[PDB]
């Protein structure tokens, strides 16, 4: 699962951490802790965003989260799922 | 499960991050359906968010604080948009 | 598949129609059309959203696409998605 | 499935009183069913829709009453054919 | 299936006329319609009214004309299609 | 799984005491819990301690208080939890 | 199937997009094929390109017109093109 | 399916609409209309391309199609189909 | 199997207008087709043919349009019995 | 079974009905009294030849007759059955 | 089957009509309508024999009857029957 | 089924094709057990043929008519001709 | 497979040999060529028939054909394939 | 396979038995089908026969020649007939 | 099959071949080429009877045709038939 | 099967001269090898020598003529009655 | 199979030294055996036999030797196609 | 899985003298080994991990005599419950 | 999985933590929390890395990592892959 | 799998050699050594293309390499293609 | 599989061809030439790095290698296994 | 496969009169093809291909005749190991 | 097989690519883990690479030479690599 | 498969003389090879010519030599493999 949710409220992403208005947020749902971590880094060398941090919502499933203007989000998230394919 | 809890004693809603009127849960499936469930609660009614639980297995529980009505309101707004992400 | 897609590049919502820039588009997925015309129709009666067409894309399936602002299209496309079901 | 949805927002009704739809396996069945319903009741055929699969959805517009009857009408002709 | 509707009301007729009838022959294929097609205005006096793309590969053509016509022309249109 | 450990060492309170007793009520989901610890501290002069969350949706509500009302409050958490 | 239907009538051919010697139909798996099979075919022979008929389950039809044995050499052209993706 | 046809004539490209030489037409295959505009998104952000259409060709599956210089149409094709996998 | 054919040549009458059919399962299914039939619509019992399998065919005439709104009539009655 | 017999027999002829010699006979074995009365009707109208009569031999089974000459019946008999086959 | 039966009473063979006091009556049961008619057909051709009648006795059961001097029963009946075989 | 009914009603027995004492049915399979059992009841018996009744699936039913312990013999003599064929 | 043509034209008769205007062609298929002669030789026994010629059609299976008038040719053609059957 | 192929090249008619503006090919299950549709086929149009074809497996392909519209004609009624015994 | 016809009619054996009247008839039907030509020559060997062709029916069957009178012929076929089981 | 023979000796031509080479297309069916025969002296300069009918509907095109002709006209041969 | 038959009789042959015979499958192995025995020994071709089911047995006269010898190329090149 | 692990480097610990580590299934199991480690022996706790699935990993630090000890008695009381 | 990235973002360096470059990091996904530990120790032991964290991510694995100079995360990425698989 | 493509970078086809800057490569994955050369063949006979190289990639599978102008890559690509079908 | 090896020995680079010290090496591993080639051309046409090789280790597998910066490698490998995919 | 391509291109016999292929199963059937057909005609070895899974093609030139001679033999000894 | 060959011959050793105590061979999975073990022996001990050996199905081999004790300590380090990847 | 060639043609041997035979020995792994090799050029006096990688992991090691020598160096080369 890749996912880009525009517009959040500020407790939404709060509770994330990062407390800020974010103009997006972008998730991408990885497997593991280094498919978890090449996507992060994928993304953050992609595209103007900030590493929120990984979601370990158990499973072995790693959730990436990613905050920025949104044009960098999109383009941060599909580098991100990318990279976790490719591990 | 949806549920809302109508009078949480205070132990019950402090330990979960004041005394409220009633709390909602919506358990959703992954972060994903998680947010777009609480930003679609806090925006359908006037609810506060309290947090999300990661309760394992990939399933995260959303958690807001209200009066009656807009709890109601809200928790079947969050179960809605988590179905559909 | 219910969807959001956040800041649609113009050449992206002109080809589905017509000629705009929107701050979101909500894409739902039905099945039939009848439950395509009812998700339409909670679609604008939920939120300011515009109707932007439906697209038969085979199988049965009918896919009804809104635009608007960000908050009235995740609002519609619920709304849309929830009448879609109810028949 | 057979359908009245009462009162289309315009917008809906562009992409007033009613609209009818009944959703026919091909078209032959389709044709049947218009012939039905505009012979049987005091509506107008607004198209048939090709949504796949051989379907086609044929839909008409009236007043309410006469849109119940006509589509219950191209149901029955569809499914004689 | 091959069909003949014998009093097309106008309004049905939106494909393309008081035509005193219809006749469909539903094809598998755009080869099968064409041939369909040819043999139909071929084997009688009735003039084409289109072809109707149904999903599924299926093919209806559509033909207009008096009754003996239309009867005639869509058995050579059926026979025509089954030959390829 | 309910369960009532019946003097706690201080040490193993470490979760949150010299108190007299713990008692656990192992529930399936947050709901459970949420309703397990409103109908404990409603049953019972005990005190929550908190939830843990252990994994595989499993959440495990923790009271502390006197051994009769550990007891009971276990009991009535349990119950609670069933009839969600 | 790989076609020639070799003298259209004019309602015929009209309907699918003036009157022609010959019409050529090869039927392809995806709209890739589709391109690959009409842009052999207009290379290969003196034939033009009549269109692309999507008739469901991902098939398109592309159709040529022209004189007999351009559109049979156009045809096999069309075929082998559409294989070969 | 992903594909780049390079020097196509013009009568294939016109019927497709958009009727120029274009020096490339690049289509990515995808299902359902959310991969689909998805793909055109990213695809027209990540390349001077143009968006020719979606082609409907029956059983859910929508077929986008650019047209532009070939190094752009070959980078796009690529960005639209990773993008078409991440929804 | 419910079929309306527009023009029958007279031989074939025999052994104008238009000719219904309606193919039904069994004698009571057969008669119930039949009243609904000439009750709905301006048309002529021709009569029924017994085929076999219990299958009964009630065949009525009229102008066309009768004749089409009559063969409906007749199948609808046929399956609620 | 579709089948001609030439030059049959007065007597098994006039059994039939009624009263004729006739060059040849056509059996149209079809499914159903509406595809015997299409056929019975194609059968007449292609060619020269008389109607019979239909046999009702059971199972549904409806078998339309025609008579005349050798041609006309070759011919009728190829007629009946198409029409038969096409409802 | 076939069969010949000798010397029936007249009441038995009237009802089947032909009223008279045959010496015997032929029975050939056939499949199908063309398979009575090639029957009778080479029936009367084969003897002395007067048609009675075609019996549908359903299923696609035709059983074609003959009446005559018993020789000339005997031979029909098999010449009828061997003609059923050959369509 | 062999069977004997009674008193036939006359709108009974006149739809089969008087008034009589009684009425037998041999219910044979083909047309050649019919004859045969129709032939041996009258035969066996003082009876009178009515008919063959062909109800499908290649049943004929051989129906005769006569006082009582006529039709008995009859139907008996006839079920046994009808086995033997 | 047993088939009495008749009136075939003499193009279609000539094709297969003895050109000339037949009252009617009779086809026996048979299995190999022991059914092939005797039915043949049952054939020229049993009417005034002219043997046209054996045609192997592959898979064992030979077609024997004769011509003549109507009533020869229909007798001969019972005749050959209830010889074929005794083999 | 019931097929016409639009402008055989002089050396193709030849081999099957001068230069026709179309060839006609039905294939046939026995004789009796390939009689049968060379018969229908000679007399539903102006079209000249010219051969059975004995393939193997009991297959008869009938072979006849003509102007286009005959040919057309020609084959579908021989394949009519064919189906038909 | 191993068969022997006796008197074939004048007209059945001249289609086999060549023009003449023969007591008998002999046929041996072989599997392939070779068993067929071991059966010839063992024929022609073992009795006064003349070869009169093989015929090629088809699945690789061979059947080789002997004419003689009624003794050779039987004598023949049985050699013939040896023959052609022992390759 | 596809193939083609090299220099065939001249007695192996009895089918049908000295020619350069020979080549063989294995169609299904008359009409794949009407079709494969006319691809076949259209896409190059060679001559057709017959059609061998080897039984279960199987028939093979034959063609001569120089090396080069032949390898294409078999090729283009085969193509044709792919299509059909 | 692949045959030597060592003097067949005049008759035999017509419809002297041996005959030789390698039954190949298809034409394509049928023409590279029969190339390979005219190449390979002092033969010549006698004819090809279709037999049906696709078999082509092809035949060559000659001395004895001539004909073992060919026989068993025959065979060789109709396996290496 | 009971483990004791006998030199952790300070870094791995912080993240002497050795570690002791009881795996249970389930928190009720986990407290119950807890309470026998620091009653059976002079350990100290040092945390309870959850690891998933419900397995909670308990930890004690100590000389490696005491954890010995204390380990053997935090499994033997988590599987008597 | 046991894995080095070289050359980390500091954005995806600094979320693990904490607050540093590094020429690579190292993961080691362990099962249970022993083999972690173990793992762990053979990491430090091994090479001059620093331990980072572990991770427990869910099902018993926990993924300890490391960072330092990348031949020293070769080196102590294998070191603790080989502990772990020895308890 | 058969494919063009157009615009190689100069790296990507003077690895594959030599070399060289085309309009487009060309390539034929074929099955054995003689389809590869069959197809070799076809494909500078057909075109105005030169041979590039033939890739032993494993199991029998060699991919034969063209380059040249765009129309003549795609016209002698579909050549070889044909070619190695036949072989 | 994809892989980036940060700071590999001369040796071991040198023996692959391009002896340098170069950063890091990247590899993508394809099945088929196709996915190889469109995999090196996504590759150089993304970042800095240079064409080591392609090697074919057997079983239609070719593992492609690109030389280069760090973040030029990573960059490319992510491009150059996407492209993989696409084919 | 064996196989005789007739008129290789020059460019394609680099990567005249005729090309020769034998594929062979293993080296050891390789080889013994090989000396077989070098042995048998008048053809030159131009090299042995490894395409995997064992299977080793050897290539020899020469006119046709001897070409095909030569691939006959080298299958054989090829087989016959 | 992970192996050391103590007394490699000279031809033995040179047709592989002068005399060396040892030879260490290392058989990998894919070029990547071809890669890491060649990295991680010459890294963990006094070893020279001789080559790779891509032998099919993806394998390929890696060997290197030395001493005998820097030749097994190589061995041991190349293997582990390989496992890891 | 272990293979001797008993006068292999100067051609044939292209691998790598005129020697008066070949031997072959069929290895599974590079490391079977590597040890067959090296019993080889031990057991006898017998040259290496080189190794074949046909693929599928199989690695045919070769040698040349008089046909004694070469006959004992394939089988103690097949042996060597097999212990491995």
């Amino acid at each position: 699962a890749v996912h880009v949710i525009p517009r959040p409220h500020t407790d939404v992403e709060k509770i994330l951490g990062g407390s800020g208005g974010s103009e997006a947020l972008g998730m991408v749902e990885t497997k593991g802790l280094t498919a978890a971590i090449e996507a992060a880094d994928a993304m953050v060398a992609s595209a103007n965003v900030m590493l929120v941090g990984y979601e370990k919502i158990g499973s072995g499933l790693v959730t990436v989260i990613v905050r920025g203007d949104v044009g960098a989000v999109k383009a941060a998230t599909d580098a991100g799922a990318a990279a976790a394919r490719n591990v």
